[PDB]
């Protein structure tokens, strides 16, 4: 045993430090399991919210952040949206224009201030509840390995026919009734097999998908050509018809067309009335974003 001691001993110092070397990794991992978690459960009771959710929407003094210890990129936010009808979002690089859209989706601090839509505060409302209702389309078209099955309707709640005319609404139709696998075509990571644009007809098909009709439409032209990005803009206009469509751009000849736009300096509400009456003041900030 003497003998057999001068082994252990180093043996047992070496395990020890690969231990605590390894170790470090499930420190890392502990620490970032310390991560706060967002709350799903949601304070409005789940039976009392209606089968079908939504186009209106109020908002009464918001003001949001990122985090609490930042300056407000919106400052008292107040504007009424009737349902059905369309707007267009336009500012100024900088003036926090982005975080409107991510506003209706509880992603940004609502430190005070209340988005009532149609009669119930989404702020009551379960995370999942509200993001299951509502559609919306960033600048980049991010695309998932699998099927279009897959991309387009994921949790396969509705029909293969149901997904048809959705994909007719893209006009992708084409392609991928072309494509080898029919609707099976695979996409690759990111779907570098499709171009930019088809990747954006994409994202809009897989947003048309849920049917809602508050559409929320955060600046997806911006990163497309003009020329897809014209039919697509009727075919956006003719799919949502009766759906409200609340668009963030950041070019304002996309929501010359719009019902209502909205101006915004500074996380403050500038000018809150149709494209026309405010094309016609020489002054106003959005003619001379139309102008330049």
């Amino acid at each position: 045993y003497a003998l057999m001691v001068s082994n252990y001993l180093n043996w047992m110092v070496r395990n020890l430090a690969d231990m605590e070397i390894q170790l470090g990794a499930v420190k890392r991992i502990h620490a970032l399991l310390k991560t706060e978690a967002e709350s799903y459960e949601g304070l409005l009771a789940p039976s009392l919210i209606p089968k079908n959710w939504p186009g209106k929407i109020q908002i009464q003094n918001l003001s949001v952040r990122y985090d609490s210890s930042l300056k407000p990129v919106l400052k008292h936010v107040n504007a009424l949206i009737s349902p059905g009808q369309k707007i267009g979002i336009c500012g100024r690089t900088g003036s926090g224009k982005s975080s409107f859209s991510l506003a209706f989706f509880r992603m940004v601090d609502m430190f005070e201030g209340r988005i009532i839509i149609d009669g119930i505060d989404i702020a009551k409302l379960p995370l999942h509840t509200l993001r299951s209702r509502l559609s919306i389309i960033l600048q980049d078209p991010v695309l998932f390995s699998g099927t279009i099955r897959f991309n387009l309707d994921p949790e396969k709640k509705c029909s293969d026919s149901t997904l048809w005319e959705a994909l007719e609404i893209a006009q992708l139709k084409l392609v991928v009734k072309a494509l080898p696998g029919g609707l099976d075509a695979i996409i690759t990571e990111g779907g570098e097999n499709f171009s930019q644009g088809q990747r954006q007809l994409f994202c809009l098909a897989r947003a048309f998908v849920r049917k809602t009709s508050i559409f929320i439409m955060d600046e997806a032209t911006a990163s497309i050509d003009m020329a897809t990005e014209n039919i697509l803009q009727k075919v956006v206009m003719t799919a949502f018809a009766d759906r409200t469509v609340v668009t963030i751009a950041h070019r304002v000849h996309t929501i010359l067309s719009a019902d209502l736009v909205m101006v915004l300096k500074r996380g403050a509400i500038l000018e809150f009335d149709k494209p026309e009456t405010l094309l016609s003041q020489k002054d106003s900030v959005f003619a001379s974003f139309v102008r330049a």
